[PDB]
C-alpha cells in the first residue's frame, strides 16, 4: 500500500510552447508562420523549444516528411543541429537535399553524416553525400603500440571502441565499395580476410566483426554472379594486380565466390582438357579408360623424358592424366610395400647384418623420389605455407622414419658381421628397431591414401565432415586424460606395495599381456596401461585381489575400479556422443561448399608444369588493356548488381508508405485548389 | 539519461507497418471527412 | 573455466550431471527388484571356500563362483556385468538341477536385456535431447563462471598460496 | 521447334457482352442500366453471360461487395443459382441478407448454405442462417450395413466419403456447436471421440479427421479457461449429466481439459485435505512428516476398524495419508520379501516336503488381501476397464504365480515324508518348481514399485516419456527375431552332424553354459541360446571348431558368425539408437501435460470410500435448479468466449479492406454530391 | 569495490554480468600488469 509517482520529473513547456508544437506536428503553413511572427515580435514562444520526449519541431517536420514547415523554419534560423543525421536515418533524400542546401541526442558523438549513410547502405544518399568531397577516417593496425592509440585506448576504452566498430562498420558497406572503389573484388577480398582476423582479437565484439566479414564475402560473390559471357567471366578471373584472381580467392578463403556454378564450369573444362564430353561417356567406359590410363604408367613418362614436343610426351601434361599417373605409380609402391612382408621374397631370419633384398632395392628410389619432391616442392612455393596442410605433418614423419631406417639398416651392416640366434639378441639391436620403424612408416604411407577422396562426388564430403569433427574429439581428449591420470594415481599408490618378481609368476611372464594376468598397478606405467586398456574390456576383474588376505584393501581396490569404469563408460562417452550428434547437425549444412572448396584446391595443384614426372622418375636427372578490360567489366557488373538491388528493394511497406504520402499530398493540393 | 535514451530508442522501434497504416487511414479519412464537410 | 575452449564444455558436462542422476534412481530400483529374485533363486547352494579351487570364494577370482549366494554378491554380480566382467558358468550349481540353472539363465538374460538394451539407450537419447537446448546458452554461463572465478583474486584477503599462509 | 496453340479453346461471346461484364466490372449505375434495357428490347446482351473464368455479372458485383447492382440485377430476374455460396465464402453479411431477402461451379453439389457457413466458422452469418429454421443431415454408425449406405459405397465411393467428411467438418464447428447445443462440452467430448475413433476406420483420410477432434478437443479447453470463481469451476466440475464431469471427461482422453491450472488447483486442495498450507513447509518438515505418517500405518488402520467415528478412526480417510498408508505396507512386504532369503529365518535346506516358516506365515496374509482386493476391484469398478490399465497384468501374473506356489507346496506337503539328498531329487521336483516360482513372482512384485512414480514432479515425466518408448521398442523386436531365426537355422542346419554326447566332454558337461564351451550349434534350442548371448560377447570364438580338421566347414561356420554378429551389432542396434532419438525428440514437447493425466487418473483412486484399509487389514470381516445454475454458467462462458474470439479476428488484412472499401464508398458518395 | 556487480551476481543475473561493456572493465582489472595482453603471441604468452 504504496502510492506512485514521478521521480525523474521533465520540465514541461507553457501552453504556447505546446500549442507552437501541436500546430507543427498538425501542419498549418499559416499558423505556424502567425506563431513565428509571435515569437519574433513578443517572445511569446521559444524558437529552440523541445519536446519532453527531444522532438523538436524540425524533427516533428522532418519525421512529416513536409519540406515547405523545414524551408521556413530554416529562412528564420531555428537550431539546425543534429537534423541531417535524422534525415539520413529516415532517408528522405528531398530532406537531405534541402538541409545539404543551408543536450540529447539519439546519436554518438562521433557518427558523421557519411558514415551515417553507409551504416544505412543507401546509394542514393551515399552517391549524393560523396558528390560533395567527403572523408572518412582510416584505423590503426590490429597491434598498434603507437602513443595516440595507447592514449585513447587509456582515457576512454568504450569510446575507443565503438569508434573503430563503426569506422569499419561504414567502411565494410557494399554501396560506398561500389561507388569509390576501383577494384570491388579486392576490397572486399581484403576487408573481409582483415575484419576475421580482428574478431578474434576484439574477442568481446567479436560477432559483430563475423557479420562484417560475412556481408563482404556475400558481396562478392553476387558481384561475381551478374556475369553474362564466358569472355567476361575469363577476363574476371585472369586478371592480375594463370588464374591469379583465383588464387587470391583461395589464398583469401573465399569458399562461397570458388563454390560458384560459372567458376566450377570454367574449372571442370580445364580439367577435362583432353576428354572433351566426358559427363557424356557412360561410368562403365570411364572406368575402363581409368584403368588403361592407370596401366601405363611407366610409358606417358618415359616418352615424356625422351621427346616432350612428341605426340606421345605431350600426354602426360595434362591435368586428368597426371592425376592418374600419380595415383597409379603410388598404388604401385603400396603393392611392392605389400611384397615386402611375404614368404615368396624374403627368407633366411637368422642372419645378424642382412644384404637389403630385391623389394627393398625396388622400394629405395620410391622413397628417395618422395623426399626429393618433398623438399623441392617446399622450396618452390613458399615455406609458410607448406605448414598449413595437415598432410605434410604426415609426409614429413613418413619420410623421417624411412631415413631413420636406412641409416639404422647401414649401421647394423656396418657393425655386425655373422650369425647369432634372434632370441639371444639385445633388446635394442639395430635391426629389431629398423624393422619397427619400418612397420611404423608402411602404416602412415598406407593411411595416406585417404587425401585422395575428395576428388570423388560421394566420399570427399564425408571426409570433410569427418576432418571437421576431429578437431573436438581433441577437445573430449583433454577430460579423458585428466581422469585417467587421477585415477591412476590412486590405484598406484593403493596397490604399489604388493609387487612380485617375475621369477615367482608363472611362465616367468609379469603384467598384464600375459596368460595370467598380474601386476595390473605395481607401476604408475603399468597403472597407465591398464586403466587404458580398460576402456575395451580387456582386464580381466581378479587382477584387484592380492596374495594375501587383506580383504578391505582388496574391495577399496575394487571400488576404485568400479567407479573408474562407471565414470569412463557411462558418462563420458555418452556425452562424446551426444556432441559428436550436435558438431554433425550443424556440419551437415555446408559439406557441399567445403567439398568444392577442398577439390578446387586439389585440382589446381596439377595444373602447372612443375614436378610433371611421378616419383619413381622424378630423380633422373600489355597491361593497359587488360585494365581496360577489367574495368568496363566491372561497369557492367557493378551496374547490374546495382539495379538488381534496387529493384529487389521494393517492399510492400515502402510502397504502402509512398502511395499513402502521395495521396495525402494530392488530396491537400486538391482541398487547396478549392478552398 | 540513459532512461530517457532507452525510452525514446524504445519509441522509435514502436514504430510498425499496421499502426502507422491505422494511424494514415485515421487520418486520411479524418481529411476526407473535413474536406467534405467544407464543401457542403 | 579460465580457458576459452575448455570452460563452455565444463559448463555443458555439469549441466548434464542432473539427468544423469536422474536416471540412476530407476536403474536402482531394477538391480534391487533382479538381485533380490537371483539371490532368493540361488541361497539354497552356497558352498564354503575350503571346497573351492585356491580356497577363494567370490566373482574376484580366476575362476567365479557363489555369484548369487549372498545379497551383496549377487548385487556385486549384476553391477560387473553391466561391463562383461562376469561369466556364463556363474548361473550352474554343482547338481544337475536343469529346471533350477534355465530359470536362473532367464532371469540373468532379462535383466541384460532390459539393462544393456533399453535403459543405457534411452540414456542416450535424452543426453542428445539435453544438450542440444544446452548448447544455446553456453557462452552467457561460461562468462558468468569466468566471472565468478575473476571475482575471488580481487579482494586481498588470502593474497598467499597454502604452503607459506600458515 | 514445334509452335504452341490452344488446345481446349474457350468459346469467347460478342462485343456486346464483353462491354457488359466491363460495365458491370467497372461499376456505372446508369451504363449496366441502360445495357439491361437494351438487352430487354433489342437482346443484345445476354442477361446470363458468363466470363471465359465462369464468372457471371453477379459474381463479380459479389466480389466488388456493391449491392445496388446486386438488386437491380435481382430485379431484372437474372440467374441467381448457386451465389448465395460464393457470398457465404465471401463473408459478407449484406449481401448474405440481401440474396436471403429474395454448368461449371467451384463447389462441389453436396454443399449447402448451412453447411458452408459452419465450414467458415463465422458467427454473425449462421447465426442468421439458423434463424430461419435450416436443417444438418447426420451419417450413419461407424460401421453400419443398411441397404442405403451399402448402395452408396456400392455407386460413388468417393462422392459418399466426400458427403461425410463435409457434413462432419460442418458439424465440428465451434460456432454451430455454441449456437445450437445444450451442453457444448459435452457434445465437443462426443465429437472429438467419434472423430478419432473414425480416423482409423477411414484410414485414407485419417489426417482429417485427426484435426477435427483436435478442434473439439481445443474448443472444450478454451471454453473451460473462461471461469472466472471458484463457484463457476464447481459448477462446471460437478455437473451430472461427486466429480462426474471430470470423471467423464478422463473417460474421454481430454488431456488437455484435465492439465488446466484452474482444474489442477481444486484437485490439490481435494488431495491435501488434512494439511491446509502444505507447500508453504520446508521440504525437510515435509519429508520428516511423510516418515512419521508411514510409521504409524498399523495404527490409523486398528483405529478405523474399532471407531470409524473416532477423531483418530477419521484421519485414514484422507487421500493423502490412504496413500501414504498403502506404500508404507507394501513397502513392508517387500522388506518381508527380502527376509524370506537369508540365513537368519531359514534353515534346514534338506527336507523334501518342509512346513512353513515363520516369515512365509507371515507373508501369507499379504498375498491374500492382494488377491482379494485385485477381485473386489475387478467386480466393483467394470470389467472391461480393468484390463486397459497395463499394469492389471502384472498384478494378474504375480497373483497366480503366488496361488501356484501355494499349490505346489501343499502338494509337495502332502506327498512326500522324509528327508532325501538334494543332488538326487528329480529335475521336475515340486519344492524346486515352487522355489522357482517364488522367486520369479518376487522379482515382479519388486518391479511394481514403478508406478508410485507418477507422485514425483521428477521423476513421472521421465517414466511417462520411457513406457512411450515401450512401443517402438517392441517395433524392433520383430525384425530382430527373423534375422536371429534365419541365422539360427542356417547354423543347426550346418553344424548338427558333428554332435558329441555329454560323456566325452570334460567335467560331463554339455552346452554353452559350462566353463569350456561345446555343442553350441548341435540344437536348434541350443543354437538361438547361444544366438541370443552372442549379443552380450559372452560365446567365446572356439565354439566354431569341430573335432575333425574340416577346415572348409569351420571357415563357412565362422563367416556365418560373423555375418550374424555385423549385422546385428553394427546395424541394428545403431537404427534403433536412431529411431529412439526420433521419438524421444517428439514426445518430450507434451510430456506435461501426460504426466499431468497420469497423476490426475492416479490421484482419483484415492478420492472414494471403497478399499480405505490396506491389503493386510483388508480381509478382516434436486437437478432442475442444478440444470438452471449449469445453463446460467454455460451462458456466461459462451458470451465471453464469442466476444474474445470476435476480438482477436481483428486482423490487418481485414482492417485494410475494410477501410479502403469505407473511404471507396466516401470518395463515391462526395463525387456524386458534388456532381 | 565493485558493489552492484557484486549483487548482481548473487541475484544470479547472467545476461547483465555477459554483457560486452561490463567484460571489458573485467578484463582490464584482470590484466592489471599485462598492458596489451592480447596484443602479444600465444608463444610468448606461454613463456
Ligand atoms: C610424430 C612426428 C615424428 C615422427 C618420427 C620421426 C623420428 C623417427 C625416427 C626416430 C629414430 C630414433 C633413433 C633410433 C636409433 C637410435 C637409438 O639408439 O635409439 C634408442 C631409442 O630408440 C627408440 O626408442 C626408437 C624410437 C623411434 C620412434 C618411435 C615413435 C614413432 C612415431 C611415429 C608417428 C606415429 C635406443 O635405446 P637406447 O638408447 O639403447 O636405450
Ligand atoms: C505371462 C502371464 C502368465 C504368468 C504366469 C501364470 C502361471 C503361473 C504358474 C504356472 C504353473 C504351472 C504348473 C506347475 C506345476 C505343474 C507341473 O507339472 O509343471 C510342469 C511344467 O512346469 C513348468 O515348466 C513350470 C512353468 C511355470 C511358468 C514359467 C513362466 C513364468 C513366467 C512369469 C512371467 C514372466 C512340470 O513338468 P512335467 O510335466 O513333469 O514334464
Ligand atoms: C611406438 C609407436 C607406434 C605407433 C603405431 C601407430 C602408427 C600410426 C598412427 C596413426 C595416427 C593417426 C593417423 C590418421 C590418418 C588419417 C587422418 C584423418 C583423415 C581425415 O579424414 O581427416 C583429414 C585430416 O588428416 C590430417 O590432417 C592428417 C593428420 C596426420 C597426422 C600425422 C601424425 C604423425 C582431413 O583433411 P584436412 O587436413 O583437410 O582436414 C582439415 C584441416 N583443416
Ligand atoms: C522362466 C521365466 C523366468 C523369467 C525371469 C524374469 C522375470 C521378470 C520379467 C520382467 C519383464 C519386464 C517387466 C517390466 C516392469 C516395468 C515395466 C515398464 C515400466 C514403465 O516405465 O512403463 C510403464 C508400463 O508398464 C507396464 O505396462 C507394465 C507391464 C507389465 C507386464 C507384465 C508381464 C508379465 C508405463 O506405465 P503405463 O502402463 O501407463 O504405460 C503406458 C500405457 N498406455
Ligand atoms: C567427471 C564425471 C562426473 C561423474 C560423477 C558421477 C560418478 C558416478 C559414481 C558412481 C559410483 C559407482 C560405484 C559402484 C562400484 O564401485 O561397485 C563396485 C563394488 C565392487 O566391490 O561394489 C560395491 O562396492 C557396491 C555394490 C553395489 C553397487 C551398486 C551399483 C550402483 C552404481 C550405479 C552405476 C550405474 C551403472
Ligand atoms: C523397465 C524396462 C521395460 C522393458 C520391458 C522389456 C523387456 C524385454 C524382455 C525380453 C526377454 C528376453 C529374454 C531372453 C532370455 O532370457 O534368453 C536367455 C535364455 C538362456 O537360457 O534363453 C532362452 O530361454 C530362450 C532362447 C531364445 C531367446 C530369444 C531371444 C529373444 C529376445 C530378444 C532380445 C533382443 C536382444
Ligand atoms: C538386414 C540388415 C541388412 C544389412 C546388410 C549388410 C550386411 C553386412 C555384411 C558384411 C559381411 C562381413 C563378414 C565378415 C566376416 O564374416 O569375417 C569373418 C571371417 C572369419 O573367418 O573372416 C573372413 O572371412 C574375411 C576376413 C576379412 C574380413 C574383412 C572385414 C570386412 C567387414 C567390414 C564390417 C565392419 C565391421
Ligand atoms: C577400400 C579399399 C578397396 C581401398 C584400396 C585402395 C585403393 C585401391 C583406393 C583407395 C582410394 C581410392 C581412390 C579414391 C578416389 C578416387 C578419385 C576418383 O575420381 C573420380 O571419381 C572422378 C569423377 C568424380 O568426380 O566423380 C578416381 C579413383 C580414385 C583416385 C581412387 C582410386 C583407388 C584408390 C586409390
Ligand atoms: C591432461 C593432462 C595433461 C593434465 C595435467 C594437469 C595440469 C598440467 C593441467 C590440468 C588443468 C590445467 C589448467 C587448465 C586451464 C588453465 C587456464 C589457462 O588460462 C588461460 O588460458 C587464459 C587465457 C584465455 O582466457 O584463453 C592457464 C593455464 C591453466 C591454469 C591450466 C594449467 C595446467 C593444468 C593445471
Ligand atoms: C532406488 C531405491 C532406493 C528404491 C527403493 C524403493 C522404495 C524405498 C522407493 C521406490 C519408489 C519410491 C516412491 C516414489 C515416489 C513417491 C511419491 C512421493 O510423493 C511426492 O513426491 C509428492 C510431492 C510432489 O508432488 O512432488 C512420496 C514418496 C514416494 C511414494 C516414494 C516412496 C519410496 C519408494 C517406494
Ligand atoms: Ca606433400
Ligand atoms: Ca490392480
Ligand atoms: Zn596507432
Ligand atoms: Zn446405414
Amino acid at each position: 500500500r504504496i502510492p506512485l509517482q514521478i521521480v525523474r520529473a521533465e520540465t514541461e513547456l507553457s501552453a504556447e510552447e505546446k500549442a507552437f508544437l501541436n500546430a507543427v506536428e498538425k501542419g498549418d503553413y499559416a499558423t505556424v508562420k502567425q506563431a513565428l511572427q509571435e515569437a519574433e515580435i513578443y517572445y511569446n514562444v521559444n524558437i529552440n523549444c523541445m519536446d519532453p520526449l527531444g522532438r523538436s519541431a524540425l524533427l516533428i517536420a522532418i519525421e512529416n516528411e513536409n519540406l515547405e514547415i523545414m524551408e521556413l523554419l530554416l529562412n528564420h534560423s531555428v537550431y539546425v543541429g543534429d537534423a541531417l543525421l535524422y534525415a539520413i536515418r529516415k532517408e528522405v533524400v528531398g530532406a537531405v537535399e534541402l538541409l545539404l542546401s543551408y543536450q540529447f541526442s539519439e546519436f554518438t558523438p562521433d557518427i558523421t553524416p557519411i558514415m551515417l549513410a553507409a551504416h544505412t547502405n543507401n546509394y542514393e544518399i551515399i552517391k549524393l553525400l560523396v558528390q560533395k568531397r567527403v572523408t572518412i577516417p582510416r584505423p590503426h593496425q590490429i597491434r598498434c603500440n603507437c602513443v595516440e592509440c595507447v592514449s585513447s585506448s587509456e582515457v576512454d576504452s568504450l569510446r575507443h571502441s565503438r569508434s573503430r566498430l563503426n569506422i569499419y562498420k561504414a567502411l565494410a558497406s557494399p554501396s560506398l565499395i561500389a561507388l569509390s572503389s576501383e577494384d570491388p573484388i579486392l576490397t572486399a577480398f581484403r576487408l573481409g580476410w582483415e575484419l576475421k582476423e580482428l574478431s578474434k582479437v576484439e574477442n568481446e565484439f567479436k560477432a559483430e566483426y563475423e557479420e562484417l566479414s560475412q556481408q563482404c564475402k556475400l558481396f562478392a560473390k553476387d558481384l561475381l554472379d551478374q556475369a553474362r559471357s564466358s569472355r567476361e567471366l575469363e577476363i574476371i578471373l585472369n586478371h592480375r594486380d594463370d588464374l591469379a584472381k583465383l588464387k587470391v580467392a583461395i589464398k583469401y578463403h573465399q569458399k562461397e565466390f570458388v563454390a560458384q556454378p560459372n567458376c566450377q564450369q570454367l574449372l571442370a573444362t580445364l580439367w577435362y582438357d583432353g576428354f572433351p564430353g566426358w559427363r557424356r561417356k557412360h561410368w562403365v567406359v570411364k572406368l575402363l579408360t581409368c584403368m588403361t590410363i592407370g596401366f601405363l604408367f611407366p610409358m606417358l613418362s618415359i616418352a615424356y623424358l625422351i621427346s616432350p614436343r612428341s605426340n606421345l610426351g605431350l600426354f602426360i601434361k595434362k591435368p586428368f592424366i597426371k592425376f592418374i599417373c600419380h595415383t597409379a605409380s603410388y598404388l604401385t609402391f603400396l603393392f611392392m610395400l605389400l611384397l615386402a612382408s611375404q614368404h615368396i621374397v624374403r627368407t633366411d631370419l637368422h642372419v645378424q647384418g642382412p644384404p637389403p633384398t630385391v623389394v627393398e632395392w625396388m622400394i629405395l628410389p620410391w622413397v628417395l623420389g618422395f623426399i626429393w619432391g618433398e623438399i623441392k616442392e617446399m622450396w618452390d612455393g613458399g615455406f609458410t605455407e607448406y605448414i598449413h596442410d595437415w598432410w605434410n605433418l604426415m609426409d614429413f614423419a613418413m619420410n623421417s622414419l624411412y631415413l631413420a631406417t636406412i641409416s639404422l639398416k647401414i649401421v647394423a651392416y656396418v657393425k655386425y658381421n655373422g650369425s647369432r640366434p634372434r632370441e639371444e639378441w639385445e633388446m635394442w639391436h639395430p635391426t629389431l628397431i629398423a624393422e619397427a620403424l619400418f612397420a611404423i612408416s608402411n602404416i602412415l604411407s598406407s593411411l595416406r591414401l585417404i587425401s585422395l577422396f575428395t576428388a570423388n562426388s560421394h566420399l570427399g564430403p564425408l571426409q570433410i565432415s569427418l576432418g571437421r569433427m576431429l578437431l573436438d574429439i581433441l577437445k573430449f581428449l583433454f577430460i579423458y586424460c585428466l581422469v585417467l591420470l587421477a585415477f591412476a594415481n590412486g590405484l598406484n599408490q593403493l596397490y604399489f606395495y604388493y609387487e612380485t618378481r617375475a621369477i615367482d609368476e608363472p611362465n616367468n611372464c609379469k603384467g598384464i599381456r600375459c596368460e595370467k594376468q598380474n601386476n595390473a598397478f605395481s607401476t604408475l606405467f603399468e597403472t597407465l596401461q591398464s586403466l587404458f586398456w580398460s576402456v575395451f574390456g580387456l582386464l580381466n576383474l581378479y587382477v584387484t585381489n592380492v596374495k594375501a588376505r587383506h580383504e578391505f584393501t582388496e574391495f577399496v581396490g575394487a571400488t576404485m575400479f568400479g567407479t573408474y569404469n562407471v565414470i569412463s563408460l557411462v558418462v563420458l562417452l555418452n556425452m562424446l556422443i551426444a556432441m559428436m550428434n550436435n558438431s554433425y547437425q550443424l556440419i551437415a549444412d555446408h559439406a557441399d561448399i567445403e567439398w568444392k572448396f577442398a577439390r578446387t584446391k586439389l585440382w589446381m595443384s596439377y595444373f602447372d608444369e612443375g614436378g610433371t614426372l611421378p616419383p619413381p622418375f622424378n630423380i633422373i636427372p600489355d597491361s593497359l588493356i587488360q585494365n581496360q578490360h577489367y574495368q568496363e567489366v566491372i561497369r557492367n557488373l557493378v551496374k547490374r548488381y546495382v539495379a538488381a538491388m534496387i529493384r529487389n528493394s521494393k517492399t510492400h511497406e515502402g510502397l504502402t508508405e509512398e502511395n499513402f504520402k502521395e495521396l495525402k499530398q494530392d488530396i491537400s493540393s486538391f482541398r487547396y485548389e478549392v478552398l
